[PDB]
């Protein structure tokens, strides 16, 4: 018995970097997502190609768990910085995770709680502390560790960024998918942690320039993921 | 072999009547959502309580499609009306549903449009044309076909409702799963069809309105439901 570990990415370019240091790869394909089984530095992986969004997430995390039988799930890709300590390439840790953009307020929940929900998901300890020791392994990069707030939409506005602080104050950076991961990771009782990298500042260029930082973005958080994977071989 | 009908509500109240209904009834929990098995007047079904918002929701119906191998999905349920038309109680049946909450546009996407997916999810000729059958057999309830809209919001301020009718001007009715759940059978090529009924008009009154007209929303919508599994059987 090993564990099995759930590696996360949206899109092709923020999965390929792992994809092609598996070892023994096999290759699945369903409902819109790619799975990819085998070995990394011998840990037990599976890497899911899950497409970009809250529903295309928690469609692949869903069969990731129930299907594919993952023990704990880590979050790849890119990021929108919030944190004004943050550069371009550098690395993001959950300590939690929000919906920015779920209100129902109507029913006394708090800003960013869905019904039926904790107002927050909570990424493991442990793989915290495996995202620490995975960072000091890497040449001098910079990282921050905190709220990730997801919702279905590629922050660029002045007016969105206002909003996202306003009830999330503590916001470090924005995507959209990891409430999604966590939420369904919630309801499985799985341990996540999202390791993300910035590609952008989630402002008015940042769909132009998105495409140019995204290998950075990718480089930085697969490197993070590779060393994770190996400290839990 | 015989079609498996697949019927979706978020809520308790919302799949209370057609639980109570199934013959040969078998229960299982996983994931946060309840599946109850049998028959429904001689259909084979499987109805499924998802919990709330487009995260559960996609769950649930991942869970309905690969697990539970359903054919077909319904969603019933509640939802908040925005077509003049519409009075307390009254059916909506979906021709498409889409996002009202996400913005990609920016990338060459129009509003609502998830990355990477249709801007639109297209209900099914046949399961509309059994909804408008099963419509008939009731007496004297009020339907409007047409576009749903959803988004992980409970929908109770006039700001948001003009932002939705800017962007969707012909959107009828909008609840928290259909997209989710529309989206998810899109990646599944799975056929789907909503028939809500209405609860509340999306109002500032909502909140506070919306428990006592639940029931009545759960009845119309349960009776088209158990009327559209008999034909479809
Ligand atoms: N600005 C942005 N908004 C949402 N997701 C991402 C992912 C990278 N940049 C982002
Ligand atoms: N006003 C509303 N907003 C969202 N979903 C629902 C479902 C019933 N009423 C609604
Ligand atoms: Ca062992
Ligand atoms: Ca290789
Ligand atoms: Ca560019
Ligand atoms: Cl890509
Ligand atoms: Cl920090
Ligand atoms: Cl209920
Ligand atoms: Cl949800
Ligand atoms: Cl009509």
């Amino acid at each position: 018995n090993a564990m099995k570990i759930g590696i996360i990415g949206a899109m092709e370019q923020e999965v390929a970097i792992l994809k092609d240091k598996i070892e023994g790869l096999s290759t699945v394909t369903k409902a819109g997502c790619t799975f990819y089984t085998g070995t990394l530095n011998g840990a037990d992986v599976v890497l899911l190609q899950s497409g970009i969004g809250k529903v295309a997430a928690a469609v692949g995390t869903t069969l990731l768990i129930a299907e594919h039988n993952v023990d704990v799930v880590l979050n790849t890709g890119s990021a929108g910085g919030f944190d004004s300590s943050l550069n371009l390439g550098d690395v993001v840790i959950s300590t939690e995770v929000r919906h920015h953009d779920a209100d129902v307020t109507a029913f006394g929940y708090e800003m960013g709680q869905m019904a039926q929900q904790p107002a927050a998901f909570i990424a493991d300890e442990k793989l915290i502390t495996t995202a620490e020791q995975a960072l000091t392994e890497m040449s001098d990069k910079h990282a921050v560790r905190g709220l990730i707030c997801t919702g279905d939409v590629f922050v660029c506005t002045p007016e969105r960024q206002e909003f996202i602080r306003t009830h999330f104050p503590s916001v470090i950076a924005v995507e959209m998918e990891a409430s999604a991961i966590a939420q369904t990771c919630h309801q499985f009782n799985t341990p996540f942690v999202v390791v993300r990298a910035i590609s952008d500042v989630a402002d008015k260029e940042s769909p132009m320039s998105f495409d140019e930082f995204l290998p950075l973005a990718a480089q930085s958080s697969s490197e993070m993921v590779l060393n994770m994977v190996t400290l839990l071989k």
